[PDB]
């Protein structure tokens, strides 16, 4: 019995040592967990400070602009009214000199004609009364709302530097040397090449830059173009031949056709039409955020107020090229170009 | 000739004195004009500072709330993980004591059973592994937009203290003692009195307070009430008998009828219907600003995001009572009350 216990005791000692090692590993895990919680709280504070500081720097920029405009208009008004005051003071000094000369028989008769002529000239040279016109921008109760809508365009990041690929371009379309303007050519196009990257039948161009992650925003000036489409195309999605404008094939579109109808190309038998704004879209900004997987099309005709049109909410694959369907030229009826707005 | 000139000279002196007095008056006008321009620039700076400081104090309040929540969750996590660390340290100390006891024939055999039993109890009392769960609110790219919509409710002023008049109330309607709840009574109403202030046939109540000038905002919880109307009534507008819901008689309404249809009562043959939100309105805030003459009805179901419904833009007369058409009780089908939301 003693030998069995003496042989079993090292096994118990080894088990206790293993338990102590596991406890030490758990204590190290707990310490690193506490450190990581503190670092996560610091990072959350930093990120919320970044967002709210973007809001604060927009507000400070607007306040500085308004204060500078008020200072400039006050300076101009002060300069003009001081010119008027100096002219009035000169006229008053001349009138006082004329009165002093009139206060001072032969010499009086000799000087009376000159004094009367100078007084008549001074009276006829009377400047017109000044006008109380100050044209600083007035701020009513609505003004804060005018700021609030104005905040939206400021919230979105800087316009993504996008350029048009000549290689992926449809053969009819010609891309300008700057890379921000594409338009259809009335002349006959060359036959489509064997390169699968360029579009065969869908008359469209995709931008050069490759959106990968994070928030992105880019604006397209459409003008008064009759029919077009703006959106994103999946990199794995095929391009040769006609393309179904559905998220399932890999196209997220906001195709407008026949001038008035603005239909968002959602998965269905037919792209369901949205409601047209009271004035036609001339400049539309696409906002793609990969973190929440949203793609929103904001009508930006006035840079102050951006009104939403449609927002896809499904998760987006990486990477999606921005996509611009300029469509057929239609014997000059659709010659209006889609141009990227650059900062 | 000399006598005529000598007699005419005082007339010229008096004319010069009058011209000098006019010039002095003009100089005083110019000086006061410059002072008033400087004061107007100071007042414009003060007003824009007030609006942008309202925005900044909302942003600072949100930042303080988020920072306080982060600090509280860090403190709770630290307390819990320190409890776990203390338990692990106690277990490690017990294991070290057991190992030291095992390191130290008759005495060893006597103590071996107790040491083995204590080691087995310590091994069986092993705490489960900790879980890395921190529930601070995560902020994605969308979070700033979540702030921006949240700014709207913060931009509007505090909820106007409004109470229901029992005297102007329709005879069927009963107003609670607090003054923020009105509902129809199933019992038969007394005959309408000769007082012209209360409504004869239009089943409605107007609030006690008299809006005079400036921005004002007040919220009504409608619940799931089938038919009602919210708006403003001109003080000069007659109330006895049926009232045409038009701005020309003096009623600005957002009457909802038959549950789904939400029609803004604009001047026409028929009140033109708006578009219904995807979920029914349960709480609607009216915003009246006399400076720009706007009356806007914002659907406020979530206090963060307020979506506009309709905005009258015509100039409003002073003073307009807020107006609440609770309509006929309809044998218990329309017994749901309209209650004013109070801060």
């Amino acid at each position: 019995a003693h030998a069995r216990l003496k042989t079993q005791l090292p096994q118990q000692k080894l088990q206790l040592q293993e338990a102590c090692m596991r406890k030490e590993k758990s204590v190290a895990v707990l310490e690193h967990q506490l450190v990581e919680v503190e670092e996560t709280v610091r990072q959350f504070r930093g990120a919320v400070g970044e967002q709210l500081g973007k809001m604060r720097v927009f507000l400070a920029a607007l306040e500085g602009s308004l204060d500078r405009e008020a200072e400039r208009v006050r300076g101009e008004a002060g300069v003009a009214l001081r010119r008027e005051l100096g002219s009035l003071n000169s006229y008053l000094e001349q009138l006082r000199q004329m009165e002093k000369v009139l206060e001072e028989q032969t010499e009086f008769l000799m000087k009376y004609c000159l004094v009367t002529s100078r007084l008549q000239k001074i009276l006829a040279e009377s400047p017109p009364p000044a006008r109380l016109d100050i044209q600083l921008p007035i701020i009513s109760d609505d003004f804060k709302f005018q700021v609030w809508r104005k905040m939206f365009r400021a919230l979105m990041p800087a316009l993504e530097e996008l350029t048009f690929d000549p290689s992926s371009a449809h053969p009819s379309l010609v891309v300008s040397s700057s890379g921000r303007r594409v338009e259809c050519s009335e002349q006959k196009a060359p036959p489509a090449g064997e390169d699968p990257r360029q579009f065969d039948k869908a008359v469209a161009v995709v931008a050069h830059q490759q959106l990968s992650e994070g928030e992105h925003y880019w604006e397209v000036d459409v003008g008064d173009k009759p029919r077009w489409a703006l959106g994103v195309i999946a990199a794995e999605a095929p391009r040769r031949g006609r393309l179904h404008a559905v998220p399932s094939q890999g196209l997220w579109l906001l195709g407008l056709r026949e001038g008035k109808i603005l239909e968002a190309h959602v998965e269905a038998k037919e792209p369901r039409a949205l409601r047209s704004p009271e004035r036609r879209p001339t400049r539309i900004g696409l906002y793609l955020s990969f973190g929440d997987g949203v793609l929103s099309f904001y009508d930006a005709s006035d840079a102050d107020a951006l009104v939403p049109l449609f927002a896809f909410h499904e998760r987006l694959p990486r990477p999606v090229y921005p996509f611009f369907d300029v469509c057929w030229h239609d014997k000059g009826k659709n010659a209006q170009p889609l141009l990227l707005v650059g900062p």
